[PDB]
């Protein structure tokens, strides 16, 4: 297939709101995996025609990307941090669904999950 639309980044019906967690999200987390080295193919959907992975949507039914997550915490999409942290769940899974253990890929996803985690265990209360 081509690609699907991205993930919605803004829903105008939820309301919002600016707390303490989703202020080190954005402030620390994605601001500290964004600049990371190994950001770059993380920071916008995976591009099935550019990659030419013709099953990569067969396989992965809910795509996400670091491009989106930005842009989800910068328009105050996200309501509870749950759902971010859901998010980048899902983008470090589907990397290793995909992928196998040997690819340059996976090995530059598991450096980010772990960056993730330690960036997250400090996330205020
Ligand atoms: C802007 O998006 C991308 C840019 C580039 C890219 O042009 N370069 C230039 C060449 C560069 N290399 C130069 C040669 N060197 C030895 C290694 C580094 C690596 C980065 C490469 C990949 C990009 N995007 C990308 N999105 C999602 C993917 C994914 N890739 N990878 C690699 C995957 C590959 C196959 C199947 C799935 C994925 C995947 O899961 N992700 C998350
Ligand atoms: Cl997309
Ligand atoms: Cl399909």
């Amino acid at each position: 297939s081509m690609n699907p639309p991205p993930p919605e980044t803004s829903n105008p019906n939820k309301p919002k709101r600016q707390t303490n967690q989703l202020q080190y999200l954005l402030r620390v987390v994605l601001k500290t995996l964004w600049k990371h080295q190994f950001a770059w193919p993380f920071q916008q959907p995976v591009d099935a025609v550019k990659l030419n992975l013709p099953d990569y949507y067969k396989i992965i039914k809910t795509p996400m990307d670091m491009g989106t997550i930005k842009k989800r915490l910068e328009n105050n999409y996200y309501w509870n941090a749950q759902e971010c942290i859901q998010d980048f769940n899902t983008m470090f899974t589907n990397c290793y669904i995909y992928n196998k253990p040997g690819d340059d890929i996976v090995l530059m996803a598991e450096a980010l999950e772990k960056l993730f985690l330690q960036k997250i265990n400090e996330l205020p209360t």
